[PDB]
């Protein structure tokens, strides 16, 4: 194996490559959303900017894991990247609900990666997860939750005024 | 329940709430020491600034935990803040000695929360305590321990000189 | 008593202590509110911030009174700080209504404290109440009343827009 | 259909959607090269930076096309992004040669899109392809051809110095 | 023991001392290297400077551990610092290979020290190892590996050019 | 032998090497004093800064001699650095008294090297010792001698006041 590899379990090496794929798929979804709210019959620039930023940060997530793979001497495996779930994301409100669920789904995967890393006594990897993914996951889920509470109060008039505060 | 809650055990929720009350209780004790060192018959302006700053940090500890209750999607439930042990704190040394004892009692309970957090595999909350509370506790216990040594020396003139250090 | 004490009747000394408790219990109420309006299921950052500031300002009324007690040679006597009524304030309009009433409870005590100081021919203490307390109380009550008038115009879409004017 | 749609053939709409998936795929391939040249057993810091910017520029080729799909009032349709042809990319020169090939396959699809645009009398779309795509690919093919020539002249001391020019 | 000591098991106290010795012996190795590469018959200023910095950084890992021991109320126990293996490292590639292996010896102890702290439920000490030591160790090991990969391209003319990139 | 060696007796070479070990040994002793004045039960931050700076200058003395071994074309041969005499240094006065004794033992050996250098008519090395080491020794012995006088006075309060001089 690699000259730098030390205390690096192959089960961890492999969940990193599975997680990179999930980070990228999450990137693709926020990209689909981002430009959907830019359609002439949707015209929500606030929501569109928020989901463009989400897709960039999901891209950054994936890069930080590929950098990590190489740091420990593992070898990236990247699969295909599935097409997003849906493609018509409905209201801004249904988009945020979709995103809330996708961000909880990623946190479940990151809490699993953490347990797999604790179970192999990889305290470097648990440090990575705590300091760069667990805290970003909890803050974002709270961010989105806050937004869905503001935006559940029906009219299209309300979405548009909420949108402007996003922008 | 909550739209953000994920992997936050109800025992962690409950022990965050006891700990909000305990931090505020510490604020109240230090606040009492602060102003007692301002009595015209005590008039040590260095201990007064030290304990008033201590009182302030203890309220940030509590608020950081209340912020945290809400990030994870638990409910803040506040309780009555007991009045301090004393209102007359004796000497600066005897107040330091009581400071040190209560920072030590705050750390025992923070480490108990870390033990609850671990047992419920909540890495998000063990990281909160490691980075935000356990290093501040140790450093405080050590600064207070250092000053107790400098002051321990008996004399009234030595204390008024140590006091100007802390101004 | 004290080397400094002069024309400071003990009923005023004792009322200043009971007033310190009320102010500190007023702080606790507002801090409750402050972090309630930060819950993901509430998400009114403007209200939250208004109650944070109020909570901080009640803590300072308390410190001024404790500074004052020491200035006049009386002795601070701290007691327990009760937890609020209910920690679920409901809407912002309902919280503000609780605040209006709380500010009037503290105005009525402050005015009683001022009659005690007048009855006992303490003009230094009348002057403290007039300058440092009664004016903030009438400013605060009026502001709150102004805000309630604005907010009574029942849907949750109005509240979000008022919450931004306050942010 | 869309209230903005004018003179936008559905074949061109479909070819933009196909081309979006090709820009993204090129993004992914350049992402694999980028991070493969940062392996501890490859460690070519310049080749890696060159492909990072390539990967990023491909991503923005795709977002222009999706930006454009909406201007003309078509509907973005994204599909799976295939995994890159490889995982190892060999020497820096082999990665360029694969990138010479790849940019040429993109230029070929771009030029076919132009012919579709021309046959369906879309001068707005021919304009876009001429002004935002066709010139960057001729310019990129020439840059890469130049580098291949420099690097060809087998020994591996020479490759590390070429990386030097690249960082 | 100490007025400050709390939840600091004596096996961790003793391991911190043995770790201080290792770090200080790691400093000695690098200082040897540093001035070897400055001999007139060697004359690799870049290598020399790299090993000077490394030597200085090992001295600081040692100081942090001695600061830490005092923070937790244990007692520093210093012992002799062995002279290196051989003081003739030969080529730069051979020195770097010795450094890679040394950094992995210190990584394996640091990871053992971290299992000791975990076994003894010291989360303050796990946190110190994670933040302050394990991350530098994986960065350092990977860097060294990267440098060895670059340098294996056997003639002494390559080495001089790599030595300048490092200068 | 060396391409730079000229008029550098092998006895001078050998005595430079004993002296590198002796300077590093001094660094280690001062380093021990440095951190012992940081124990929570000693807590004299002025002696700690004085001895930590002393430890640092002693390592520059050693490195200046290793640089020098290589200027003249001799071989650095490093040896084991003995652990300090003590780890508990008693009072600041008793540590100063031990500082003074070891600066006096360093000067005896520097003057012995000057005597070896002279006898081997090496004016280059007698000038090194005159300008770089013998004036620093005398000045140190005198500063330490001055402080021993200021401190000698018995009392705990006087030492904590002298200590703030040195901060
Ligand atoms: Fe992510
Ligand atoms: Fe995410
Ligand atoms: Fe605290
Ligand atoms: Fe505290
Ligand atoms: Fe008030
Ligand atoms: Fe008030
Ligand atoms: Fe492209
Ligand atoms: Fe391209
Ligand atoms: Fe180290
Ligand atoms: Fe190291
Ligand atoms: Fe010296
Ligand atoms: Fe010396
Ligand atoms: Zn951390
Ligand atoms: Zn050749
Ligand atoms: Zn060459």
């Amino acid at each position: 194996a690699s000259q730098v590899r030390q205390n690096y379990h192959e089960d961890c090496e492999a969940s990193i490559n599975k997680q990179i794929n999930m980070e990228l798929y999450a990137s693709y979804v926020y990209l689909s959303m981002a430009y959907y709210f830019e359609r002439d019959d949707v015209a929500l620039p606030g929501f569109a900017k928020f989901f463009k930023e989400s897709s960039d940060e999901e891209r950054e997530h994936a890069q930080t894991f590929m950098k990590y793979q190489n740091k420990r001497g593992g070898r990236i495996v990247l699969q295909q990247i599935a097409a997003p779930s849906m493609r018509e994301w409905g209201t801004g409100l249904e988009a945020l609900q979709a995103a809330l669920d996708l961000e909880k789904q990623v946190n479940q995967s990151l809490l699993e990666l953490h347990s797999t890393a604790s179970g192999n006594n990889d305290p470097h990897l648990t440090k990575l997860l705590e300091d760069e993914y667990l805290e970003e996951q909890v803050d974002s889920i709270k961010k989105i939750g806050d937004m869905i509470t503001k935006l559940k109060r029906h009219h299209h008039h309300h979405e548009y005024m909420f949108d402007k505060e996003l922008n």
